[PDB]
């Protein structure tokens, strides 16, 4: 009687872009001193990121770094708004096709992002996109941050628990690309060259169905706060756009709590799993975001490359897509065929806050 | 078994203003047309509200409304979250007190707005303003609008369903003074007559315990979607602010698929009480979102002022807050010593959406 996703899909704007030659245009863009603008093609070239999908190709001229000053948060909103409903449509539509059932099956619709306000929400427009029963149940999961994605997984698998006959599909889609800046310092060189758009749907319930197959057994979720560290992600709300803000602390911080984090989780998982787990034999679907903190979170744990092969595959191809990036890697690896029995799923985000999953790869 | 409120708390900023003080100051304050002046003292003096707590009392000289053009998204945004966590935290006490409960024991945080963006949102802000567990799962339903009063009821529900063990507390906070306009069409005179600030808390769970003394029995909730009427109301980002948009079709619409609507809720209620209810014969606890909805209301389901008595008691010394509304009303009713054996609960927002809830006064 634990619930299980039934299927995912994602969706991502147009084809990948090379992160070198995005490395070459905004790196020569940023500024005027030669100076700062090496210390952000060193930046790209040391963040190990070979693609990303972005709504803004920054290479194309028109789209450049340096025209971003003229823009307000009107311009970036208002095309946010153009580019939304589109990609979750996308994603929505493959997360269904991949599901198997009828959509008239689908009891609730949840959305989810941090890069747009979209009044009425995503979930809302997509009910007749999709054409699913205008009745269905609505979730607007909007502010969580990067950690959006094992926010949802978990509520999700509460509402799926409430009750058998629910099937709830869930889209986390975020556009980062929009928001780039040449301001302050190293936050903004570091957030230009691995963020990137995209997102990511997945339909999930409880007591598997005749003709559903299932993809992983979502057996427990948590999540944690850490006081006094409020600033240490800033992502706020101003007249010429959001103004982010990434602490120097954050990888390692993230770091030293990761396996305290980790150990809460396995022991609510034994609770059901009577087999004392130990996350060395555990494959690592992390969130992609950022070479340092996934490098970190690997140290801390002291854990092999083998059990984070496919979420560094997701990192190299996409970047950090906020939300979606962590079910985008469960995608990509449920396409495996050799996933332990087991999988952790951690994600971070604003805070600060740490979501966790475990799960049982049934694939 | 099935959810239970089992606290509520309430939460507004400063006294009770004058709705004709505020008549006086906003209307003369519009403009320097006399004709457009009286046309904003007639909505006034037609809008049935006595009473509103607002953040920024416009009465005062430095708040009239037409230095609001001066404002920009960055102001009014720094302003909410400024006072927004105060506003939450207050209601989140009294709802605790209210439940009786040991904070200890609440396992959900739910927080719920669309009138600012605050990250890390209010959920987060208050584990440690309340002491809350710091591992206590997060929700954050933002961008439902005025509805959200509802949504949360409806979510928190089956949250509360998933685990005897659940105990979620939801706050629902907003604050619309801040946004008012003095730019061109009536809905923009119309929304600064009858929008304001408040915050309401309240716990939800399943299967109540020894010390918990449950006030409603929530029986079951739904929702419904409208196609074609997305731009019916609009709240959009912009660099001056909020730019709000409210259609002179809503009330009519409204109206017009309530009585359906409230015909879908009850025929879930009947799967359990086999006593075909009448809607007559239930106490109507509806958002107080304006004159003209609640009339057009009553008339439709053909409704009598005894079942809608205690709404329009928190309408007339509140107006309309937004999600909270809801909420507000649901307090001040159980404080009511003739409550029939059953409650409808409605709201309406964005999309076009209702949102429904079927009750068993438990007090």
């Amino acid at each position: 009687n634990n619930s299980f996703v039934l299927g995912i899909g994602i969706s991502v704007p147009g084809e990948p872009i090379s992160q070198q030659s995005l490395k070459d245009s905004i790196s020569n863009d940023f500024s005027d001193k030669a100076e700062t603008n090496e210390k952000v093609k060193r930046i790209f070239e040391q963040s190990q990121i070979k693609t990303r999908h972005l709504v803004r190709d920054y290479t194309k001229p028109e789209n450049s770094i340096k025209f971003r000053h003229l823009e307000t948060i009107t311009d970036v909103n208002n095309q946010f708004k153009k580019v939304v409903p589109d990609l979750a449509q996308q994603a929505c539509l493959r997360a269904l096709k991949d599901w198997g059932g009828d959509k008239g099956d689908i009891t609730h619709i949840v959305s989810v992002t941090s890069t747009g306000i979209i009044i009425p929400d995503v979930n809302f427009k997509l009910i007749d996109l999709l054409g699913l029963n205008k009745d269905v149940e609505r979730v607007s999961l909007n502010l969580m941050g990067c950690l959006a994605g094992l926010s949802s997984l978990r509520t999700a698998a509460s509402l799926a628990k409430a009750s058998p006959r629910n099937r709830i599909l869930v889209v986390c889609t975020e556009v980062c690309s929009l928001h780039f800046s040449n301001t302050d310092g190293g936050d903004q060189m570091v957030a230009s060259s691995i963020f990137a758009d995209g997102s990511a749907a997945y339909i999930i319930g409880c007591n598997p169905r005749i003709e559903e197959t299932p993809l992983y057994e979502v057996m427990c979720s948590i999540n944690r706060s850490f006081p006094n560290t409020e600033n240490a992600m800033v992502w706020d709300l101003e007249k010429e756009g959001w103004n982010l803000g990434l602490d120097a602390s954050i990888p390692i911080v993230i770091g030293s709590g990761i396996e305290a984090f980790v150990d809460t989780l396995l022991d609510k998982a034994k609770l059901q799993t009577s087999t004392a787990i130990s996350a060395k034999d555990c494959e690592f679907l992390i969130h992609t975001g950022g070479k340092s903190i996934l490098m970190n979170i690997e140290n801390s744990l002291g854990i092999d490359p083998k059990q984070t092969k496919n979420t560094w595959d997701v990192y190299h191809a996409y970047g950090n897509m906020s939300s979606a990036s962590v079910i985008f890697v469960m995608d990509h690896a449920r396409k495996s065929k050799s996933l332990p029995t087991y999988s952790i799923s951690l994600a971070f985000g604003p805070g600060l806050a740490f979501e966790g999953c475990f799960l049982k790869n049934v694939v």
